[PDB]
């Protein structure tokens, strides 16, 4: 299953196209700049085969609770209301939200000790690298 090498408090340290990526979502121009500005963090845990994200920042928190492969009800950080499934593929821990008959797909994989999440809409990729706490 997932790598216990996400099990952790991770701080983002850098952020490249978040913007497009957000516009890419719908989200309107006062919400992006607080996106843009924030630093989250992100702690993931487990509890048997429930993996817990949750993501901290000043403007909002948001938590998903899943198990891998199994579609659940979420709501995101600007609140969209998507089915979302979280899948393992190679080491990557891979999140796909739909709603609307859109699409976006979120992967996080650990890349030299840094969790790196790509972020992508309708071509639109964005990355954002966190680090260990
Ligand atoms: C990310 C929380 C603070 C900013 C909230 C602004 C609303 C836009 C949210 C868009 C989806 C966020 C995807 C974040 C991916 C990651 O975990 O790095």
């Amino acid at each position: 299953g997932m790598s216990n090498k996400f099990l952790g408090t991770w701080k983002l340290v850098s952020s490249e196209n978040f913007d497009d990526y957000m516009k890419a979502l719908g989200v309107g121009l006062a919400t992006r700049k607080l996106g843009n500005s924030a630093k989250p963090t992100v702690i993931i845990s487990k509890k048997g085969d429930i993996i817990t994200i949750r993501t901290e920042s000043t403007f909002k928190n948001t938590e998903i609770s899943f198990k891998l492969g199994q579609e659940f009800e979420e709501t995101t950080a600007d609140n969209r209301k998507t089915k979302s499934i979280v899948t393992l593929q190679r080491g990557s821990l891979n999140q796909v939200q739909r709603w609307d008959g859109k699409e976006t797909t979120i992967k996080r994989k650990l890349v030299n000790g840094k969790m790196v999440a790509e972020c992508k809409m309708k071509g639109v990729v964005c990355t954002r690298i966190y680090e260990k706490v």
